[PDB]
């Protein structure tokens, strides 16, 4: 699969998590948004890195990166608003 999306605002709350993450994680969007990701099982390193790409405003790329049975590529992107200027949180993209 490509393009499982979990995007994380600057406190570390699930913001938007796409259908692809539903297939891939088989977790529904209405039942992590709004959750910190770190609170999830499993995710607790994703976050931290998440965390970590925020405070240094820069973006990581990481492969091979294993989930369940498979390798991943994941990107954790830091975004501002465009009216703020300010930093609001990470996108953090996951293909296969």
């Amino acid at each position: 699969m490509e393009t499982a999306i979990i995007t994380l605002s600057k406190d570390g709350r699930i913001t938007e998590w796409n259908k692809k993450a539903e297939q891939l994680f088989g977790l529904k969007k209405e039942n992590v948004l709004g959750r910190r990701l770190k609170d999830l099982p499993d995710f607790e390193e994703i976050g931290s890195v998440a965390e970590s790409v925020f405070e240094n405003k820069e973006p990581v790329f990481l492969n091979f990166y294993k989930f369940g049975e498979r390798y991943f590529n994941i990107r954790f992107s830091p975004f501002r608003n465009a009216k703020t200027q300010l930093l609001e949180g990470v996108i953090i993209t996951i293909d296969d």
